């Protein structure tokens, strides 16, 4: 059918928590929301003036159609079915130009209401900046390209805001909900089966890039002459960290009955501290079949989930990401009983697990050897990384922290004490392994013999409110939220069905337990520990799983000794001179950030040992906070998860991974983070596979044969070799802004930078390169993309015409070895890549799959100067339409790091000798926020026909930072084996390698970019272009 819908922007004065309390919120003292909610002289607190949309009866715009309370500030829900076209009248009633831009449906360029350059002309840009008491009146057509997959439910989440100054638009309030159907799946604008339906935005809602700021500080600030826009803490007085624009649990209206089949559509918005944790202590969900509590949402994140809600009574949904939590991301929601009126598990007492376990104070060194594994050098080297983190003296503790630890004990006394063997050496500080089957009841007995009150909490399980592990309300005998210094108390949890894995799911999932007295310190002083949760039957009595040969818990994370529980305690046993040290200098906390797995550092994790063809799960989870972007690696090895194959896990806080992994090839291999700051602050561990059986000789599997002939060069790279598309983007926005990256003033470097690259030659003699034609213009910075089959066995004949050593090797791919050989400069070394079936697609990815290859010398500045490259793998040879192939790298170059950082100040500065390699402007200026090494619409190449399908190779690098929400303008993709999931934006994060299909259907010159803030403004964004047929 054909739906209306009339929508105002008006400017009106929002409330960011209009009381009324009393509310006591996890890791939060009452004093606390001062920060973000107290008016005063040179604060705003917690009303501010902002842009809303609105919805209206009427096109005589005048009587509104008022939104359910918990929506907060968010514009209307709009919803629309397959074969819908949804006209939306949009009147401007603000005091300046904004649009409505929508993320999930089809749009002619008239419709689009996004600004930028184009070459559109005057009738298909009225869309894209509707002014003070102008209307415009969008068509959008929902089409099946953009519908939700078939593996997507009735129903997923897509948004609208304005897209002008996008960032600003949003951050000012024009953002809303766009709700997009299969036919004829809704029934009276809600879906068919379905009790409740809400919307949940989470971000760190940021005034300070309003463009209502001033008004703002001018209406509320008493002293609007003493406030500095770019104070530090003035900022973060600004930041409203909120999910629907409430804050500290004042979202209200999130109520539901036991028994309710709700729906939750959820994404996330805003910057690079947008990393988000969505928790609902509840209550289990699923998406896509698949059992999760948790979900991870970062700017543009489209999410959409399902609950049962059940285990009544009152509850928190909040953000796990610990900053988050304790600046209060937190709504209160309730289930009530209406009454029951169903039925169902049931199980409480029968299989009874009984877990004994205390909390006590260790000890605990980072790195026992006191060397760095990988390199054999000592860790506290004068001058090298790791000194930073294990130096000792001064005003500086070292390797080696008091900490709270969780360990098993034998019996309800605890005078014994379960002796740990070698299947959990690994462990660490972690703490015993709590496992159950679905059906079953778990007991713990909890001790505590540490001079704080504790608490045990476990995700992944079912437990009633007496149970429940943190405190929170919004209106000594120990309890569940509270065991003290001397006292033991016995929690009961249990595990049925609808908790546990789906039929979709593995046969255990990888879940955690922490404290949470305060959760944002009790994890960090050490009290944390894997759980595993599995289907019926599928243990033994010992806890292992059937046919499984060996079960591994990693749990990589930032250990913040300087949130510990004992951080005083530490600076007074360690430290040489306790009373001159500064709890609050930057250079002090980052020496007590111990970057790290399972406590251990530096390849000085034990006890990964395992044989060559052994079965072998990983259960992976970390925690903390937006540093907390992991990018686990398996060299040498790849696993599968949900039928993808992968060599590189992603992880948040609070998210949690099982993968199964059965290693094909004899050696020591790493397991290590990705992330560039991660990597160099040693979270970075061996795994040793042996050869436990024969011995064949060669299985003669050689269907196919290539050879690469491939140079590192030294180039002179232009990051923006025309700023004419910048130009005119920042005037059709207005903008007076002026360039950090790359105007260079008195003395900065600017766009171009020497580079080393890796590019492909015709033949040994490495004298003719091989002609880069328009099929690949867009490659930019990336090395040739090169192709494999499942069968092949690659020989790489790689000629290092640069000046310091560099190698080439791939992600997925198979080799004999574990070392990758350096090629010293003019030499030419050659590297074989074997492409075994566990090399390429998984039972549920797509034909072909992206792997990154790169250099191993130094991973880190190696990729920073420049090398960098795709390799797609394909499957198995076996009408009319044209296929068409883009590699896209998301990387912020940091040329800070590059080895050609002082040639590039000696060659590009004006005045070299002004420069501080040291000063965070000059640092800024080199961090250049490219796609394959190009700014602002500096990608050429991106050009297909209406008809055509386009595989989009996504690949991401680089460091915490490098969290990039890739999105298409005009059109959606699918993704996995038969284009079963379907969106619009893609998370793309380090190691993360993602094949998607594009069926482009609308012609025009449409924008494509990274949805984080930061990122656009940066110019991480270009446009790809769609021809008529
Ligand atoms: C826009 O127009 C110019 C001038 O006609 C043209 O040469 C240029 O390639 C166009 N831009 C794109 C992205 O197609
Ligand atoms: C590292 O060097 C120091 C002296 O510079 C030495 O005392 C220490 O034992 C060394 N560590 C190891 C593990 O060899
Ligand atoms: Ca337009
Ligand atoms: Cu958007
Ligand atoms: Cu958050
Ligand atoms: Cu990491
Ligand atoms: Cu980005
Ligand atoms: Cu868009
Ligand atoms: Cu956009
Ligand atoms: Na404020
Ligand atoms: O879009």
């Amino acid at each position: 059918k054909e739906k209306h819908y009339y929508i105002g922007i008006i400017e009106t004065t929002w409330d960011y928590a209009s009381d009324h309390g009393e509310k006591k919120l996890i890791s939060v003292d009452t004093e606390h929301s001062n920060i973000y909610l107290q008016n005063g002289p040179d604060r705003i607190g917690r009303l501010y003036k902002k842009a809303l949309y609105l919805q209206y009866t009427d096109e005589t715009f005048r009587t509104t159609i008022e939104k359910p309370v918990w929506l907060g500030f968010l514009g209307p829900i709009i919803k629309a079915e397959t074969g819908d076209k949804v006209y939306v009248h949009l009147k401007n009633l603000a005091s300046r130009p904004y649009t409505f831009h929508s993320h999930g449906i089809t749009y002619y360029k008239e419709h689009e209401g996004a600004i930028y350059p184009d070459n559109t002309t005057d009738f298909q840009r009225a869309d894209d900046k509707v002014y003070p008491g102008e209307q415009y009146t969008y068509m959008l057509l929902a089409t099946e390209e953009q519908s939700p997959g078939e593996g997507d439910g009735n129903c997923v989440t897509r948004i609208y805001h304005s897209h002008i100054d996008a960032p600003k638009d949003i951050a000012s309030g024009l953002i809303g909900p766009l709700i997009i159907c299969k036919k004829d799946s809704l029934d009276k604008e809600k879906e068919k089966h379905i009790d409740r339906e809400f919307v949940v935005m989470f971000s760190v809602v940021d005034e300070n890039f309003s463009w209502y700021l001033e008004d703002n500080i001018k209406t509320y600030c008493s002293e609007p002459e003493k406030v500095d826009k770019d104070n530090e803490d003035f900022q973060e007085s600004n930041r409203m960290y909120s999910v629907n624009g409430y804050t500290f649990g004042s979202l209200p209206g999130l109520s539901m009955c036991a028994e309710d089949r709700v729906k939750w559509y959820l994404f996330g918005m805003g910057n690079e501290v947008d990393v988000h944790a969505a928790f609902f202590h509840g209550q289990a969900l699923t998406n896509k079949n698949y059992r999760i509590d948790t979900i991870n949402l970062f700017p543009a994140t489209l999410f959409d989930a399902y609950m049962v809600a059940q285990n009544p009574g009152e509850w928190m949904l909040s953000c796990q990401n610990l900053n988050h939590l304790k600046a209060g991301l937190q709504a209160f929601f309730q289930v009530q009983e209406c009454n029951k009126s169903s039925s169902k598990d049931n199980i409480r007492g029968k299989h009874v697990r009984h877990y004994y376990i205390a909390a006590e104070e260790i000890i605990w060194n980072y790195a026992p050897s006191g060397i760095d594994i990988f390199t054999k050098e000592n860790l506290t080297a004068p001058g090298s990384d790791s000194a930073v983190f294990f130096e000792q003296g001064t005003t500086r503790i070292g390797g080696s922290y008091k900490k709270l630890v969780y360990r098993e004990y034998t019996d309800a006394s605890f005078t014994n004490r379960k002796e740990r063997g070698p299947e959990e050496e690994h462990l660490g500080i972690l703490g015993p392994v709590i496992w159950a089957e679905v059906g079953d009841t778990i007991r713990v007995t909890f001790h505590n013999k540490g001079a704080y009150p504790l608490s045990i909490e476990p995700i992944g399980v079912r437990f009633n409110k007496n149970n429940e592990g943190t405190y929170y309300s919004p209106n000594v005998p120990p309890s569940a939220s509270h065991v003290a210094p001397t006292e033991t108390f016995t929690y009961e949890w249990t595990v049925p069905k609808e908790v546990g894995p789906t039929n979709a799911d593995p046969v255990c999932l990888a879940k955690m337990y922490y404290s949470a007295v305060d959760p944002t310190k009790d994890i960090f002083t050490g009290l944390i520990g894997p759980m595993k949760i599995c289907k019926k039957g599928s243990l033994h009595a010992n806890g292992r799983q059937k046919d499984v040969d060996k079960e591994f818990y990693l749990f990589p994370t930032v250990f913040d000794e300087n949130e510990s529980l004992l951080l005083e305690d530490n600076i007074r046993m360690f430290t040489t001179a306790p009373d001159q040290v500064d709890k609050e200098d930057e250079d002090f906390q980052e020496s007590n950030k111990m970057h790290s797995m399972n406590g251990f550092m530096y390849g000085n994790q034990p006890g990964l040992t395992m044989c060559k063809g052994d079965s072998v799960v990983w259960y992976l989870f970390s925690a903390g906070n937006e540093a907390d972007v992991h990018g686990i690696y398996f060299s040498g090895n790849t696993y599968l998860w949900r039928g993808e194959r992968r060599d590189t896990a992603n992880l948040f806080p609070q998210t949690s991974l099982t993968l199964h992994m059965w290693p094909d090839t004899e050696g020591t291999f790493n397991v290590e983070c990705l992330t560039t700051d991660h990597y160099t602050g040693g979270m970075k561990q061996k795994y040793t596979v042996n050869q436990c059986r024969r011995q064949s000789e060669d299985s003669t599997f050689y269907l196919g044969e290539r050879t690469y002939y491939i140079a590192a060069v030294e180039v002179e790279w232009d990051y923006s070799p025309q700023r004419e598309w910048e130009k005119e983007l920042h005037h059709l926005q207005e903008q007076n802004v002026s360039n950090a990256f790359l105007d260079k003033g008195e003395f900065y470097i600017g766009s171009k930078y020497k580079k080393v690259v890796y590019r492909q030659y015709t033949d040994s003699t490495f004298r003719v390169p091989v002609e880069r034609k328009a099929e690949e213009e867009h490659l930019g910075i990336l090395g040739p993309q090169l192709h494999a089959d499942v069968g092949d066995k690659v020989k790489i004949i790689f000629k290092n015409m640069a000046t310091r050593p560099y190698s080439i090797h791939a992600h997925g791919v198979q080799t004999e070895s574990s070392t990758v050989t350096p090629t010293l400069p003019g030499e030419t070394l050659t590297y074989v890549w074997k492409i075994p079936e566990r090399s390429g697609a998984g039972t549920e990815d797509s034909a072909c799959i992206p792997w990154a290859y790169y250099s191993t010398v130094d991973q880190v500045k190696d990729l920073y100067s420049g090398l960098i490259g795709p390799l797609i793998v394909c499957r198995r040879p076996y009408n009319p339409r044209r296929k068409l192939e883009f590699a896209l790298l998301f990387l912020v170059f940091d040329e800070n790091e590059s080895w050609y950082l002082d040639d590039n100040i000696k060659t590009y500065s004006d005045h070299p000798e002004k420069v501080n390699k040291d000063d965070e402007e000059f640092i800024e200026s080199n961090k250049m926020h490219a796609i394959n090494g190009r700014m602002f619409g500096n990608l050429q190449g991106l050009t297909m026909h209406v008809g055509d399908e386009v595989n989009w190779y996504l690949m991401g690098m680089g460091n915490e930072i490098d969290l990039h929400t890739v999105h298409f303008h005009g059109h959606s993709f699918q993704y996995k084996h038969r284009g079963v999931y379907s969106s619009d934006v893609f998370d793309i994060f380090p190691g993360t390698y993602q094949t998607l299909e594009m069926f482009p259907r609308t012609p025009g010159i449409w924008l494509l970019h990274c949805h984080v803030t930061d990122h656009i403004h940066a110019g991480m964004e270009t446009t790809y272009t769609v021809l008529q047929n």
